[PDB]
Parts: C-alpha cells; sequence; structure tokens
C-alpha cells in the first residue's frame, strides 16, 4: 500500500500512505 513502495502504480498510489 505505501506510496514509496506502490512507485509509479496509480492504482497502489491512489490506496497508499504519504512518507
Amino acid at each position: 500500500v505505501p506510496c514509496s513502495t506502490c512507485e509509479g502504480n496509480l492504482a497502489c498510489l491512489s490506496l497508499c500512505h504519504i512518507e
């Protein structure tokens, strides 16, 4: 889920925590 781990997948990045 976290935005540093989605890395350009806009679905993963939409669910995420911003860190």
